[PDB]
This record gives C-alpha cells, structure tokens and sequence, in this order.
C-alpha cells in the first residue's frame, strides 16, 4: 500500500470545490529565512505527514496573487508556504533561490517543537509552484533540484525557455491571451523544450495573464488540477492518475497537451 496517501478517494465534485477534507490554519513566518514573507498554511487533521510545496509570485507582485492556493491545496494534505520576495523586482534566478529557501525554512520549522507545523511534514517530498517570473524560478528550482516530486508553475516566464534538463513531473498553466509573457514564446515553448520527464500543459480560454491568480473565475478547473498534479507526483498517489493525466474535457480550456504521464 502507498504511505503517502492521504483523504477520502476523489471525485471530481471533491476537487472542483472551494475546499478540500482537512480544517486549514496558517502564520507568518516570524523570521523569513532567504526570503522576503512567508504565510504557511497546513492541515490540522491530514491523520499522516505530507510534502511542503513553496509558492512565489511574479515580478512588482506580493504574496495576494497567489494566496489562494495556500488553502486550496492545504485542504487536500499538503504544507502550502507563500512568499513576498526580498525585492519585488527580483528575477527568475534569484526567486527560485529564495523559493528554495523557503522550502529550506520549512524543513527547519518541521524539526522546530514551537511551531505549529513541527512534525507535519514529510520533508523528503517537495514541490515548487508560481506566477510568471515564479513560475520561471520554479523551472529553475526543478532543473537544479531533480529529487522536487512536482512543479505546476502558471504563465510562465523565464530568461530561456529550455528547461531539456527537467525530470521533476510538471503542469505548465497558460493563459491564452497573456500580453505579458505570450503562450507562443514562453508558456508553449518551455513545455515544448522538456522531453524527460512527466507534462502537462493546461491554456485557459481567453485568460490574461493573471489568469490562474488569487480571484481567479476557473478555480474549479485549475484547482482541480493543481491538487491532482501535486497528488500524484508529490504522493505517489495512484487515485488521482485520471484527474492528473487527463484531458479535462472543459469548456474553459483552449489547448491542452500531455506526455509521459499516465
């Protein structure tokens, strides 16, 4: 049997709402450890360790534009950090250090018998999520720290866009209409440049950039399948390789790709 598994089997009803099955708390990081700000979010109930994901956002943007996922996947059985940078003009390279640090602070937090998150976390298990340039610091994070179990980065930019040396699982959110970092030159072919590893690339019709954000009007869908990704990569978890590796079959996705998944 798996260890890691963690929650009631999930339906799409289940990963479509609002909230998963475990009650959610969260603090700020008292001393940020590399980084800027962190609120950590966790389940009071999982009823077993579960992995840390870090999550930071885009270039002039705070921790508001990505808070959302703070709950939406601390619900379902992870330990969520989300970050305000050391600067909010900070590039990809320096986002995914601090992101990292992040992740690192966690770790510590969880061998820390003060904080509400000592003994919660399976620090052998981690992922790296973000907006935009944080979405680019992610595929940083993962081409440089291959034992990550999953990345889920949304509209991503970056320097490159050749991330050929990535084997950490990864779901590329794209928002078809983005102005800022274009899915044609940067979302398509980052996705385009990994052929080693378990992808996924999710456009959604008509988004701006700030389509997969806090306030956000697909949090069913994306949420949807934030949660899966993060739950059959980071858990090994089985129960959720449809939910992962498919076709969403939605209304509010405009392209959509996958390879190697299932």
């Amino acid at each position: 049997s798996n260890p890691y598994a963690r929650g009631p089997n999930p339906t799409a009803a289940s990963l479509e709402a609002s909230a998963g099955p475990f009650t959610v708390r969260s603090f700020t990081v008292s001393r940020p450890s590399g980084y800027g700000a962190g609120t950590v979010y966790y389940p009071t109930n999982a009823g077993g360790t579960v992995g840390a994901i870090a999550i930071v956002p885009g270039y002039t943007a705070r921790q508001s534009s990505i808070k959302w996922w703070g709950p939406r996947l601390a619900s379902h059985g992870f330990v969520v950090i989300t970050i305000d940078t050391n600067s909010t003009l900070d590039q990809p390279s320096s986002r995914s250090s601090q992101q990292m640090a992040a992740l690192r602070q966690v770790a510590e937090l969880n061998g820390t018998s003060s904080s509400p998150i000592y003994g919660k976390v399976d620090t052998a298990r981690m992922g790296v999520m973000g907006w935009s340039m944080g979405g680019g610091g992610s595929l940083i994070s993962a081409a440089n720290n291959p034992s990550l179990k999953a990345a889920a980065p949304q509209a991503p930019w970056a320097s490159s866009t050749n991330f050929s040396s990535v084997t950490v699982p990864t779901l590329i959110f794209a928002c078809e209409n983005d102005s800022i970092a274009p899915v044609n030159s940067s979302a398509l072919p980052i996705y385009d440049s990994m052929s080693r590893n378990a992808k996924q690339f999710l456009e959604i019709c008509g988004g701006s950039h700030s389509c997969a954000n806090s306030g956000n009007s697909n949090q069913a869908l994306i949420g949807k399948k934030g949660v899966a990704w993060m739950k059959r990569f980071m858990d090994n978890d089985t129960r959720y390789s449809t939910f992962a590796c498919e076709n969403p079959n939605s209304t509010r996705v405009c392209d959509f790709r996958t390879a190697n998944c299932s």
